[PDB]
């Protein structure tokens, strides 16, 4: 069996183990994937955090905005993969925003410096991603970022509304890159997941909503419904989808109330 | 194996080899699926497509317009599955549009008689097949119809557009009502496939324009696509309807999976 | 001044003077316009109520589902505005669902012939009453239509959004139609209006408010759409709901 | 009236007699507004061009990215229209992307230092410029910004596709800001007008075939040598006839991005 049997994956962003790559990376390796995951930060602690999965697996450090890291990227990724191979899958589970231009800051009071780093790394990076991996990625590959709607304002995610707006825009035109290589890119739009990044009455009321709205229900507490959603995309199943959006949200999105 | 193992799928709409209802069927027994086949009006005829299958599956007529089939159904499905056993899955993919709705035929000059039985067929019959099957539905299991993207106008389609965009609307109500049996309703938006569906209006417009704007149109969609489109080749439509007929896909319903190589993503 | 000032302008869908289409004459008789009315079943109730307004129109009866009152329509008309005169613009401002396919009613349980009649009135019509009508219509006429936003399913509306959806769809192939004559076609999704017809936290969602009890500012929009100072949108629709579409609380 | 009669309406943006701000000043004096206009760069040169206005009117220095400019912009703009005086109307026309994301440059290639300096000047300075004037608006006052549809991909946009989706999820936050002074915000996403932003983005060539493209598509027909309809559509958003509508997006586009083909 295995969904993504036999593919060599990259994934980015674990951070806990509630993180959404964390089980993105879990899927993927239940589903027969290789994969190689990169690591921002604290590489000692994640290291840690990814001793957990069903199975080892090289992590590379890689600060979206550090140009270093980004150039030498492709060269680490197949030295661990062993020359010779390439790339099948890439994750991008990356996303931050200062405090400023989050919660209950105002909106105005956002000063452009912050507003600019958090579209540079959950926006900009998605792009400056593909353009590492691309050169080593294989026919008939799967890009997938991760995506919350923006297409409405609300309260608290503010400017990361605004990332997603402009992180919809990147994907389109990567798409148009992808395409090239034989290569799919499309995003993932959660519903709100229990997580390190998430995180008064505004939020709980947005969050409630979820479960309402769907039709199937949706539990902010269960990342592997977004997880196996992922790996749809990076399986061989969606053959004939780019540039797109998959909304994994219970079907919240679509209804009113 | 088997993507679909060991699911139990109703597949409506065989009525050529090249439906996009036969690659669908085909996909889903490559992939353990055991099927549930309903076919239209020529049954004769469609019984000696579906033998072209490559795994033996049970074949019940239902005309989407009759109400006394779609009150057998459910008990006729039961009956071929075994009496304790429920579909995990069921594909609509059926549309139809008199003539007068479509292609070099005026807009203006469809009689509301056409347009209705057109609608009937194509988006209403969506909400009655899931009425009727629905009761014989398993928790997790998915209801998959196909949709052509009727959110912006174009020569041709005309009035199956907005057949079109009025099943995406009976798509959002039927997911609502599924949810409640733990039950999926999506659509799959495919990109042009070359079925026999579009035929006659085909041949009628080949002296005219929106013959060529018919081939325009068309041709639009491997130029847009920033992977590529291939009328001729129904497997990445098939592969996706299966997708969502599978468990990948846990977290999605009243929506819509465009299978269309990312045409409809780009302007150009 | 006068924002329709000179204008010819067709209004269906005026039933009482809480109507939609009762606002919208209103407000365009109040800004220059000279109106030609339908009305559907109840004539001399209607008069009685479109006396009401500030100045006269001719009523004439319209069916939309009766054939024969579309045939005759641009003739009827043409003799109320008089030789030589044509129609600026054209509202549709009609709908209907039976009760079946709304509500409380389980969707499933709606026979087809009901849900056919609400879109036959509801959708079908609005290309009807432009086929009718574009050619008794002036270049940079302007043709609008009454919308409910169909995007996502809802509790209650039912098949009336499929209804809506479906006209969302000929309104984009009106547009085709129209243009031809030089024609625009639009529609305003209005905010919920007590109407009729009939009619909780719009207000909420709303950054500028929203009043259930206030047709004018969706009248108002509607006249924008029939004015000049729109002159480049078709196959469209414009959304009088105070903003609440465009935010998710 | 004088569909804009009394008001008093801001348009930054004009840099020459063709820009989309100039036609929109021109309406909106014709329509009886009393205006109050910046200028980013060559304003000794803007001065010349909105001396070719049919009204003369108060002429500020305005770069979205000084801070400074930003502080005071208010209090000149009261100065201007003398206090006790607030504003009906502000109009944002203004964009910039560096060349390296601006058309075949590929998309890949620019450098992340020239996409954010593009969605300073044309996203992130909407909201900022609402921060600076609704102090200064009155009830009942209107927003209006420029767009073009990002919703799907295209050649030569490129970046600039990316900065004006952020332009539509900024409009949509500031419609919440705005809410709270009983003022409107929207964008106008317009049709190609040849203005200097246009050139650039052979050229020639590539300009004629997108005027027929565009042309075919909208329903009612596309005149890219025109900038009045837009200018029209931009003077509705800022009348009271557009009362019920904001964190918006109206098309004046001719409906071709209503129509596939
Ligand atoms: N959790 C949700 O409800 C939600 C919903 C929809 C989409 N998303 C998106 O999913 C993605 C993952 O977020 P999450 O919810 O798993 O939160 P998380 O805290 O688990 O992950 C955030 C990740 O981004 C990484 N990161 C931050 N700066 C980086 C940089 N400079 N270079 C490389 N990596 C960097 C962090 O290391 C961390 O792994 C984000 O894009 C987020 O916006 C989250
Ligand atoms: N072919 C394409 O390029 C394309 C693209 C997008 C969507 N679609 C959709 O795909 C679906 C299948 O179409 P296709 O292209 O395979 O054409 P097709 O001719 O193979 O399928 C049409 C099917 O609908 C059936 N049908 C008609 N009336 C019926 C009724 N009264 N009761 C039961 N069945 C009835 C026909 O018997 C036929 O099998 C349709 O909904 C169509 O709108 C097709
Ligand atoms: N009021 C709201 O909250 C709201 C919101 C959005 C859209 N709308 C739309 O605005 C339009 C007007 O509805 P309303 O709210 O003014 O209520 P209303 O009751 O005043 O309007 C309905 C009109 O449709 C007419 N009609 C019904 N069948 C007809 C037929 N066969 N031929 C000709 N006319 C016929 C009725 O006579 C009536 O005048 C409808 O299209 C409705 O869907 C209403
Ligand atoms: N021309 C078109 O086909 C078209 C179509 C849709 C939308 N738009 C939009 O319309 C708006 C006006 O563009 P245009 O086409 O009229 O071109 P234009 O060149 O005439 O005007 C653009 C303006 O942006 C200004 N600007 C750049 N950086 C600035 C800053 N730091 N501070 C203040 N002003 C600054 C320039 O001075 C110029 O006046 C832009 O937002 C553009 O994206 C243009
Ligand atoms: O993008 C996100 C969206 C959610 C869902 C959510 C949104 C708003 C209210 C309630 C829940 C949760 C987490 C998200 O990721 C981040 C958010 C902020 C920062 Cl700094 C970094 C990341 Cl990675
Ligand atoms: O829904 C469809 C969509 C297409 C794609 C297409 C559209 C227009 C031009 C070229 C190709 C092709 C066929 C489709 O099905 C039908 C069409 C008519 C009838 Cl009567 C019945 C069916 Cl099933
Ligand atoms: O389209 C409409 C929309 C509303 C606003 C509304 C929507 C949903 C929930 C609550 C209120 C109100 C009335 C509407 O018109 C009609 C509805 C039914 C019938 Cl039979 C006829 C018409 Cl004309
Ligand atoms: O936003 C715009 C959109 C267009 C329409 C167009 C799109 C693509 C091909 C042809 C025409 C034209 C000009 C536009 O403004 C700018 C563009 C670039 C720069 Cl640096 C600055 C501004 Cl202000």
């Amino acid at each position: 069996t295995g969904l993504l049997d036999g593919k060599r994956i990259l994934v980015s962003g674990i951070i806990t183990d509630s993180s959404i790559a964390f089980h993105i990376a879990r899927v993927a390796q239940e589903q027969g994937a290789q994969l190689v995951l990169t690591g921002f930060d604290r590489l000692r602690l994640i290291q840690r955090i990814t001793d957990r999965l069903p199975a080892k697996a090289p992590l590379l450090e890689l600060d979206v905005q550090n140009e270093e890291h980004l150039a030498s990227l492709a060269g680490r990724v197949t030295e661990a993969i062993g020359a010779g191979n390439k790339l099948d899958g890439v994750v991008h589970s990356i996303g931050f925003m200062p405090q400023t231009g989050m919660g209950i800051n105002p909106f105005f009071d956002a000063p452009y410096a912050d507003v600019s780093k958090g579209i540079h790394i959950s926006a900009y990076s998605y792009a400056s991603m593909a353009k590492a991996l691309l050169p080593i990625m294989n026919p008939g590959g799967s890009i997938v970022g991760m995506d919350f709607d923006p297409s409405r304002a609300m309260p608290a995610y503010n400017w990361m509304t605004v990332a997603k707006s402009a992180l919809e825009s990147v994907n389109r035109f990567v798409a148009r890159e992808a395409g090239k290589y034989g290569v799919r890119s499309n995003l993932v739009a959660a519903g709100p997941i229990r997580t390190l990044a998430m995180s008064g009455a505004q939020i709980q009321l947005l969050e409630e909503g979820w479960d309402q709205r769907a039709p199937i229900g949706w539990n902010m507490k269960d990342a592997t419904p977004v997880a196996k959603t992922v790996c749809a995309l990076l399986s061989d199943w969606l053959p004939a989808t780019t540039g797109d959006i998959i909304y994994a949200d219970g079907g919240a999105h679509t209804q009113l109330l």
